[PDB]
């Protein structure tokens, strides 16, 4: 049981998250991402989960683990 959280104060709209997992990120007009509705990660993107966590130059995204 994995959900998604993005950091505002510190991500700095570097994009990354999107580029990799475009299914589980949004970026608002200014460039800042946020999770997707749901938040839950789904089987088949839950590499990509820990990769766009893997790849924010700011260590914006946090995961949750249940
Ligand atoms: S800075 Fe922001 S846009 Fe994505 S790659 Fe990191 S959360």
């Amino acid at each position: 049981m994995l959900t998604i959280h993005v950091d505002q104060d510190k991500c700095q709209g570097h994009a990354r998250c999107k580029a990799l997992a475009p299914e589980l990120f949004d970026l608002d007009d200014y460039g800042n991402a946020h999770e997707k509705g749901d938040g839950v990660v789904p089987a088949d993107l839950i590499d990509k989960a820990w990769l766009a966590k893997s790849n924010c130059p700011e260590n914006a995204i946090d995961i949750t683990e249940d």
